[PDB]
């Protein structure tokens, strides 16, 4: 490109003067980009080059790491406390993990915006932001899973009925409680991204977690050690 939209999922320093970035770019996908001077008492980009913050970007350049040409800001945004940042900053690790590098996410970025907004508007909870980003991001990662059938048997999901998920298989009618255990109304949450109440937040979370494993693959998530270590 060409001007287009961005925010910075990292930050660090890559030189003496200069940064390393990795961004989210709504027409590029995920890339890595240097900023040349922004490390500089004397550079605007500083203050602008932080996570949380819109930005409208331009860079060039062949290799894996291009070579930022320059960005503009408006809201030198943080809009992001407490709860709402450690949230936002498991979002764009989840991003970090999971987004292949220059693979236009468009849809993505929007549902990325969006989540932004919420976490911004809120306090308490963002958890219905936070899981309603998780679907849309499997989705766009091509999971692939159906919330209203039952696999195998086709047959339609019943809200007071009990189901068993598996992994690359679907959810299939079962009377075996444990944890891989949804209620046929928490699965019709799960497909609207809608939980009216906590029942359906908390088994939202519990299902968003399996699924994302097999993408995250190993390693546990820094953000929830801050968390943790912070409430």
């Amino acid at each position: 490109e060409g001007w287009q939209r961005a925010f910075v999922l990292h930050s660090r320093p890559w030189s003496e003067t200069s940064l390393m970035l990795d961004v989210f770019t709504e027409e590029s996908g995920r890339v890595r980009l240097v900023a040349k001077g922004a490390r500089s008492k004397r550079s605007t980009l500083k203050g602008a080059l932080q996570p949380f913050t819109p930005l409208l970007l331009r860079f060039g350049g062949r290799g894996e790491v291009k070579t930022l040409r320059s960005a503009e800001a408006v809201s030198l945004a943080l809009p992001l406390s407490g709860i709402t940042l450690y949230s936002g900053l498991y979002i764009n690790e989840l991003l970090s993990r999971v987004l292949e590098y220059e693979t236009r996410f468009s849809e993505l970025f929007f549902d990325y915006l969006h989540c932004i907004q919420s976490l911004a508007g809120v306090t308490g909870t963002p958890e219905p932001a936070l899981r309603r980003f998780e679907l849309a991001l499997l989705g766009h990662l091509g999971y692939g899973v159906n919330f209203t059938h039952c696999a195998g048997s086709g047959e339609p999901v019943d809200d007071t009925m009990t189901y068993r998920y598996r992994e690359e298989k679907g959810f299939i009618a079962s009377v075996v409680i444990d944890n891989k255990t949804f209620t046929g109304r928490q699965l019709k949450a799960l497909n609207a991204r809608e939980f009216p109440d906590a029942d359906t937040l908390r088994a939202a979370k519990r299902f968003t977690r399996m699924a994302l494993k097999p993408y995250l693959g190993g390693k546990p998530l820094k953000s929830r050690e801050l968390f943790r270590q912070f409430m």
